[PDB]
């Protein structure tokens, strides 16, 4: 019977005890754990029962303690990480945690040798060091996180815990093999040797293993537990043969991985991902209660035998030195850290200095050092030096900590989050207000106890020189709470620009937000934009510029560099040979002559009857390379004599000519040149595109963050543009901000343009994505939408939103660069050309393909609409009369032009070489003459056109229901136009009718009380419409029925 489970229940229980009673007090729970592993050890010192069982427990070897503890409280704190805001703090927190590492544990272990009276020597007391320097805050991170802002702080706190945690324990194993286990001499190289391996290959096969986790992962649909055993068998299998079959830092390996699969976080389902989350979090968690419950059973049974007055007064001075120490580390290196992106003031210096709270990995390191150290006092000392700075830095660390927050300034609630706080607060009562008077008229809720249910549902506010600000800002507030009419002053007018400014930040974050919520934004483009939103709502009178935003689609770098290099490096014989089979079978046989080249290695390394004479030379070096590759299919002309991968294709057969001379003379450095090289050649061939679409995914990743920002600023400028008229309430502010919000957009919309222009197919790729990502998304929440209707039941819509995730998780693991279309492709996918494939034969015999090249005039202003321009190639500008847009491939130029035979609105003229399929106006009258049937051309054509010109009008007017440009769209997409010609030129608007858009020409409204001649959305007020038919106006509306 196991004691080990009666053990780690135990340990559970007590761990959840501590964690319920030390809720309110600052405390951690820790400590008390420490507390009662000691109360458990003296009782085990009394009790021989319980001596059993810490005894069988406690009593552990250092490799399985370390093996089990250490992969756990890695990778739980590698993937906790905010592996965005770490690594564009990376050098920062690189720097920060390995040299102060070093320099703190020099200087512990010169503070140790010059104060206590044992007489360690250099390595015991850089052990010494290397245990004391390992800072573990959790609850420092915690706060942090909590306590509003600085939530950059906690990332550098949290990534430099990680670093250092790792690098202490590699240079703890490097001092604890040069004292305890090991006392062998090596020379200087073999040193070098060692250090290389250690800090290289601990990371390069974190790296391998972790590229090998995120592959496998990639390709695992609809199962989670292979998912969840995948990860922990792949820390638990890095960690093991990494710190025993590799000899290398298994520790860097699984911060690594973590880091790693902490970044690919989009390969692994957001259901599996959640509970990877909770699960690694709940794994650290029994992993620090057992650690922490062990060291008091150990610190209180042997390590607190062997104590005097004396070593306390050096464990008080010890931490005063170490506190000492850090904080003149923090100040050495404040210059260094200053000039990064992210410099460290006085007070993110004091906070960090104050916040290195040593955890369970110094407390493991010293129970491996009191168990290697036997009967020795060291190993003693080590122990209750390190447990009483363990709970002098939780205790005193995390008391101070929390009343240094409050001292500092750093805990402080802004005014816009406390303004939003209260607003919520106030919104959720006024809810809560009427659900108790809509339950009070109930028919079973009316016997209810009331007082008991209103002090239940009673949330309140969270948050309960400062004065004067308040004041202020309350008092640059003209608005409908006082009714004062007055004149501008100039001061006044200052401060209405900089209040106006401030309401179209907060506008813009709140439609950042809005997309955010609605599945359209990314995560990383989300917290960009609103980065570049508080950075600039900080300034004097800046607003979010195009300068700082082009930062994220910058594709610049030795990526598309690697991409043009790679691709100018590769770019009946010949029907046999282009049959693509004669490469993998020539490959197969490479990969298959690569094993028995290791075997001549290792053989001639070695040196059976010698592997039977080198496996009789090799199978006659694989029959001459299967004959030459049967001599190279018998030739193939100047394909074979133009190739210079051909060409050393020739060098590896006359180097076999040669291998073949030296069995007839029948050296070695000759073989092992020849294999080397065949193999390396022959590997590189093969190798090469496989880098092309590792290229392509990291072009691939950064197009898509750049894209997506640009798409989310474009966005969230129109929207906030939309709702602009209501919250400014001055003419020249109102424009003045419009003109810099319609500059801001058309400067990002042609940054976007020529980016798609730069890279045509990753583009086409990432639109791809976006396109199948959205669709799968509406598809969604037409399942959820249907479910929650109770038209389908749960299994079903399990079964469908199973088939949407696997959907999805297959679109992740996409292509990173589908090849463009054709333009005849183009032509086939537009969005009036997509059912018919007659109109579509029609439409490309009739169309024609035009060059524009920079600085040509596609259209004039002025002249009469001679007919579309279908735009395959290129970016154009659209300069109209001021009207100005640019268009990109995929948009057709003309359509409303053609439709209502009316002279052009806009000049178009070419920023890059244009083509575009030029469609006459006789052609597209015949196409739609000739196709007239129930969904016809002119209904297709003005359907397009109505919902083009239909989309802003609803916007505008439901701007104030919180409706986006997305969900307007795809709401005006049901709706349907109206032949007039069957129901005696007279529409009536009924109840159904949820919107109704006049489209084109005049209408009469109601009892012929007034005209409504410009095209917009048809008011309330209206009962019933009478058209005119008349010379060349064709009147057309759209309709939009409510759902049935």
């Amino acid at each position: 019977a196991p004691k080990v489970i009666v053990f780690i229940s135990g340990s559970c229980l007590f761990g959840a005890i501590s964690r319920s009673l030390f809720k309110k007090l600052p405390i951690p729970y820790t400590v008390v754990l420490l507390i009662l592993g000691a109360i458990l050890g003296v009782v085990a010192s009394n009790v021989p029962l319980v001596e059993e069982h810490t005894r069988d427990v406690a009593h552990m070897d250092p490799h399985v303690l370390l093996q089990i503890f250490l992969p756990v409280l890695i990778f739980e704190s590698a993937f906790a990480m905010d592996v965005h805001t770490f690594m564009r703090s990376f050098s920062q927190v690189c720097i920060l945690a390995l040299f102060g590492l070093v320099v703190a544990s020099v200087l512990t272990a010169v503070l140790a040798m010059n104060l206590f009276n044992y007489n360690w020597n250099f390595s015991e007391a850089m052990m010494f060091g290397a245990i004391m320097s390992a800072t573990d805050p959790v609850a420092v991170v915690a706060l942090l996180k909590d306590l509003g802002a600085s939530k950059q702080l906690g990332t550098i706190i949290e990534g430099e815990s990680l670093l250092n945690d790792g690098c202490a324990i590699v240079i703890f194993n490097v001092f604890m093999k040069m004292v305890f286990f090991p006392q062998l001499t090596s020379t200087v190289g073999q040193n070098v040797l060692y250090f290389l391996q250690v800090a290289v290959a601990g990371p390069l096969w974190g790296y391998a293993v972790a590229k090998v986790t995120v592959f496998f992962l990639s390709h695992i649909f609809n199962d989670a537990l292979v998912e969840i055993t995948i990860t922990l068998a792949a820390t638990y299998l890095t960690y093991y043969i990494g710190d025993i079959w590799l000899e290398v830092s298994g520790v860097l390996a699984v911060v690594v991985l973590g880091l790693i699969v902490n970044a690919e976080k989009t390969s692994i389902s957001p259901e599996v991902e959640v509970f990877l989350h909770r699960f690694w979090e709940m794994l650290a968690y029994l992993a620090n209660t057992l650690i922490f419950m062990m060291v008091g059973v150990v610190v209180t049974q042997k390590a607190l035998v062997a104590v005097d007055k004396m070593d306390w007064f050096y464990l008080i001075i010890l931490y005063l030195a170490i506190t000492i120490i850090r904080g003149m580390v923090i100040s050495l290196f404040s210059p260094i850290l200053s000039r990064i992106g992210y410099g460290l003031t006085w007070r993110n210096a004091v906070i960090m200095t104050w916040g290195g709270l040593r955890g369970a990995v110094g407390l493991a390191l010293a129970l491996v050092v009191e168990n290697l150290a036997g009967n020795d006092v060291i190993g003693s000392k080590f122990l209750f030096h390190t447990a009483g700075i363990v709970v002098l830095t939780l205790v005193i660390n995390a008391t101070t900590i929390q009343t240094l927050l409050r001292i500092l300034g750093m805990s402080d609630i802004s005014i816009p989050k406390r303004l939003a706080m209260a607003g919520a607060v106030r919104r959720i009562h006024e809810g809560q207000n009427r659900t108790l008077n809509m339950l009070k008229s109930d028919r079973f809720l009316a016997d209810a106890d009331w007082d008991i249910a209103t002090a239940a549902c009673e949330i309140s506010d969270p948050y309960s020189a400062d004065e004067l600000t308040l004041g202020e800002r309350k008092s640059v507030c003209p608005g409908c709470k006082a009714m004062v009419p007055n004149e501008p002053s100039p001061r006044e007018f200052a401060d209405m620009m900089e209040e106006a400014r401030l309401r179209m930040l907060k506008a813009e974050k709140i439609s950042y937000w809005k997309q955010f919520e609605h599945g359209m934004l990314a995560r990383e483009a989300l917290r960009l934009l609103v980065q570049h939103a508080e950075v600039a709502a900080d300034e004097k009178d800046q607003f979010i510029l195009v300068d700082d935003l082009k930062k994220s689609w910058q594709i610049k770098g030795i990526y598309p560099w690697l991409k043009r290099k790679l691709e100018d490096l590769i770019s009946l014989m010949y029907k046999i040979c282009h049959h693509m089979a004669f490469e993998v079978t020539i490959n197969i046989a490479i990969v298959l002559n690569i094993v028995p080249i290791i075997m001549e290695f290792v053989v001639q390394d070695k040196m059976q009857k010698i592997e039977d004479a080198l496996r009789i030379s090799n199978y006659v070096f694989f029959v001459i390379y299967a004959i030459e590759a049967i001599v190279k299919i018998l030739g193939l002309g100047r394909h074979y004599i133009v190739s210079h991968w051909n060409k050393f294709d020739a060098f590896i057969l006359v180097v076999a000519l040669v291998d073949i001379i030296i069995a007839e003379t029948l050296k070695v450095v000759k073989l092992f040149r020849l294999l080397r090289g065949l193999r390396m050649l022959r590997l590189t061939k093969a190798l090469i595109p496989k880098l092309i679409l590792v290229v392509n995914g990291k072009i691939n990743n950064q197009l898509s963050l750049g894209y997506d920002v640009g798409k989310g600023y474009i966005i969230g400028e129109e929207e906030v543009g939309k709702i602009i008229d209501r919250m400014v309430d001055n003419k020249k502010i109102l424009r003045e901000l419009k003109h810099i919000s319609e500059t801001g957009r058309l400067q990002v919309v042609k940054e976007l343009g020529l980016l798609q222009r730069e890279h045509p197919g990753i583009a086409v790729s990432v639109k791809t994505r976006q396109a199948i990502r959205t669709i799968l998304n509406h598809s969604r929440e037409t399942i959820h939408e249907l479910q929650g209707a109770g038209l389908l039941d749960e299994m079903e819509a399990h079964k469908l939103e199973l088939t949407v995730e696997i959907k999805m998780k297959r679109l992740m693991n996409a292509p990173s660069s589908i090849p463009p279309p054709p333009p005849e492709n183009l032509l086939k996918n537009v969005s009036w050309l997509a059912g018919d494939m007659k109109l579509i034969d029609f439409i490309k015999a009739r169309a024609s393909l035009l060059h524009f090249d920079y600085g040509e005039v596609i259209v004039r202003e002025g002249d009469e609409s001679d007919g579309l321009f279908l735009i395959v190639s290129g970016l154009v500008k659209l300069y109209g009369k001021v009207f100005e847009d640019y268009l990109t491939v995929g948009n057709v130029i003309g359509e409303m032009g053609v439709l209502t035979k009316k002279p052009r609105n806009a000049t178009v003229t070419c920023e890059t070489t244009v083509q575009v399929y030029f469609i006459t106006a006789e052609d597209m009258n015949i196409a739609i003459d000739t196709f007239t049937l129930y969904p016809s051309l002119e209904y297709r054509l003005w359907r397009v056109v109505a919902i083009r010109i239909a989309t802003p009008l609803i916007m505008e007017q439901m701007a104030f229901q919180g409706w986006t440009q997305e969900k307007v769209k795809l709401h005006l997409e049901r709706g349907y136009l109206v032949d007039l010609a069957e129901s005696h030129f007279q529409f009536n608007i009924d109840a159904t009718l949820e919107d109704v858009i006049l489209i084109n020409g005049t209408a009469y409204n109601a009892h012929t009380r007034e005209e409504i001649r410009s095209p917009c959305l048809i008011s309330r007020t209206v009962h019933k419409l009478t058209f005119q038919y008349t010379a060349t106006e064709e009147p057309r509306l759209f309709v939009v029925r409510n759902a049935e």
